[PDB]
């Protein structure tokens, strides 16, 4: 009892660096190169383990929850703020003067607030707005202050620090799959324009004091939590607004997604080309709005992005004639009065992968010789380690006689390489000494090797074509 | 004294299979992925361990010792032949039929040879030749029967082993610098294009006593070395003929560098490819025709690939009447008539890489309103087990006003990744609650990234290009 509430709150200890702590996995077990084989297609999948540390200051607010946050508010630094669901320190309070960031106001866009209360404040919000919706009568529909961010998804705690959101905010809302992520069946990017309508910021205490009524003693906020692991804390500025989310998700698992997306989001002149078509035929795009100003559960899906571009442009906008809710604040601490930060640190696994594709090897003899063939290749596999294992293989037929005319096909796998064509007219004693009708190494996996040998034993004639 | 030349060859016991083996090394050890600084770009270099065995029948010769080697000549299985330089087993010997595979010579191109030496058998040879001559009077010149082989060069074993040649042969005649090839300081390929006139056989004989004098002992032979550990060996067929290798060498680290000489090759339109057109600059070609006809140390070396198919074309042909050099040979062992192969194995380092470049960001601020920015990158380097780590950058201008007209560079390092540019324009309470001009992630590192913020305070403008 041999405290004031100056003095307490100063002789609170703890790393301001370090309250607002989120950590996630650190991670898991890994395979640095997987090899997979699924439809007609082989998969390569590099992995890499990658450490994030974002200290952000702009803290999202989840709507169900929107009641506890408001300028002036007082919360606690615990585990709970962290989660988004904060622990409100409710007691008797001294007056509080909060100001509006909106056009036109110098100057008149301030006002005390006796008793700050949800209820309260927000009053005190919507006066303001009144008052600017007087003086401003004609011009009600004013932009948005747009903030674009976007992230290629690797996991649930990763995606929530790269996007400073609540994880379970996305997988609700925008429904993000993290297992086929994980496991390299789906690829999947997500987008967020922040549409902020305005802010509200409340004056900073002189000294803590200046918060709580005469009456309100240290104790009394040591029995509503008030600790050195609950420091308190007051909403200094709150954003106004909605975010509209968009996801692009495919079952690709090609190398070229991220560039496939990104052309489409800034509508490139390399989103026409037929590698990104395959990527755009297995795509779907999602996007929805979260605030207040859009009705709950609205969703878009579809596989023409000129509608995801619609509903972004759609919400750039927004009425004073209606009731804004808060997005995101910025809250300090009563004892330094410096901005909190949310210390993220977190361990990730960054997939990256390759597509390849079965082929095959047609040949056609229509020369007026004897020829044989010796087609060879490899197969890529990979062991536990990550390193490739090439297994060597040849075609049943090699070194065998054939006549005009012969045609056949040498199917290979997706995880062909090295491979190499040679054929030799007949004409003598055996292989070793014979001319070559065509002789190709490394010759590249195409869906069809269209070798073909023809002519006399004076002008023999051979070309190699790729489909 | 027990036993006679038949027996006494077939109480020899060794394995035909590895009698003849040649080994390679089987290190060093190598860091999987290294990244590298050399000049205004970062080398990445990839290190994968391949082992590579091949069983071929066709043994080269060494012009050198080309003496020791012709139709019916007896040598020893021992680990000389497989160096190159074979031990000769000169007895006393019977006759021996050979035969040439010159064009429209059936049932004449066969001579017995009664005392089967080196002088012997190629006057024999010669005789055919001059013979062939009488009877194909007008055509005295014929084309020759070209093989095409091709390899990048990764260490001295390897491409002896690929191109089927003595190591000291290319490094003398081309100039291989495997130090430089090892240390990814040069990408070199190597193509050999062997270029048969004829061959010469000689008759097998139905057992190994069909080939010795009488007067011949086995006890001759074990005096003059024939052994479990060196069995004896017939040469059945020689061919006779030239080579030419060609080095297409480059400083340039590129991962196209294989299409590029490839494409060259080939002759195609892709060779234009300004992409090739820099790994060309930084090449050089050379071409060496080792040969009977074409004299001693010969040599073209330049930056034209057109002065190399020149070599090429113009050695198409052969004369009848010029002597020719035998170039390839295979060997039958006494004890079956079995073709006798050389058994090689070899474990060699794969090199692959890919070229990054510097680059930097260019931002040029013209627009009616104060600016802030935000630019962050990554930089990309590798650990002793060849792991990425990135070490997070920032632009020190980051958070601080710029008014028309500012103009700054921020150079990037070319291992620079995760490229993010941001500028906001500052109106409102504090950087978290701005409006983006730009706003773009994973920015590809260019020589130029050229940032342009524009406009008014209620309509910023701004674009972002790329040199």
């Amino acid at each position: 009892k041999n405290q004031s509430i100056d003095s307490g709150i100063s002789s609170l200890s703890y790393n301001r660096n370090e309250v607002l702590a989120s950590n996630g996995d650190k991670i898991e077990s890994f395979v640095p190169k997987e090899g997979k084989k699924a439809g007609n297609k082989f998969i390569v999948v590099e992995r890499q383990k990658r450490s994030l540390t974002t200290s952000p200051v702009d803290i999202s607010i989840i709507d169900s929850v929107n009641d506890r946050t408001y300028p002036g508010a007082l919360q606690l630094a615990d585990k709970a703020f962290v989660e988004n669901r904060p622990t409100i320190l409710m007691v008797k309070r001294k007056p509080i003067n909060i100001n509006i960031d909106l056009p036109g106001l110098k100057g008149e866009n301030s006002i005390k607030v006796d008793d700050p209360t949800y209820g309260k404040v927000s009053g005190a919000i919507d006066e303001l707005v009144s008052k600017w919706n007087e003086k401003y009568s004609s011009t009600h529909t004013l932009p948005a202050r747009t903030q674009y961010s976007e992230s290629m998804v690797y996991s649930k705690s990763q995606i929530s620090s790269a996007l400073w959101v609540n994880a379970k905010v996305l997988e609700n809302s925008l429904g993000v799959d993290f297992n086929a992520v994980a496991n390299n069946e789906k690829k999947v990017m997500i987008l967020a324009y922040k549409q902020i309508f305005y802010t509200v910021s409340a004056d900073l205490p002189k000294n803590p004091s200046d918060l709580f009524d005469d009456s309100v003693t240290f104790n009394d906020l040591k029995q509503k939590g008030v600790s050195n692991e609950a420091p308190p804390l007051m909403v200094s500025n709150v954003a106004y607004g909605r975010t509209i989310y968009v996801k692009l998700e495919t079952t690709s698992s090609s190398k070229d997604v991220q560039a496939a997306f990104k052309a489409l989001i800034k509508n490139t002149d390399i989103k026409n080309s037929q590698q990104y078509k395959d990527i755009y035929e297995n795509s779907s795009f999602t996007a929805v709005v979260l605030g207040g100003d859009a009705q709950e559960h609205n969703k878009v899906v579809t596989k023409d992005f000129d509608e995801i571009r619609k509903v972004i442009k759609d919400n750039a906008t927004f009425s004073t004639k209606n009731p804004a809710y808060p997005i995101s604040y910025t809250s300090v601490f009563l004892k330094d009065n410096s901005v909190a930060a949310v210390h993220n640190k977190t361990d990730y696994i960054e997939t990256t992968s390759t597509e390849y594709s079965k082929g095959k090897i047609n040949l056609d003899h229509s020369g007026a010789y004897v020829a044989q063939f010796e087609v060879a290749w490899d197969e890529v596999s990979y062991d536990k380690e990550g390193n490739e294992v090439l297994t060597h293989k040849t075609w049943d037929g090699n070194y065998q006689d054939k006549t005009a005319h012969y045609s056949t096909v040498i199917p290979l796998e997706a995880n062909a390489r090295n491979i190499r064509i040679k054929a030799r007219e007949a004409t003598g004693l055996a292989w070793e000494w014979w001319r070559d009708v065509i002789s190709e190494y490394d010759v590249p996996l195409t869906n069809n090797i269209n070798v073909s040998i023809w002519g006399t034993t004076l002008y023999p004639g051979s070309s190699i074509t790729y489909n």
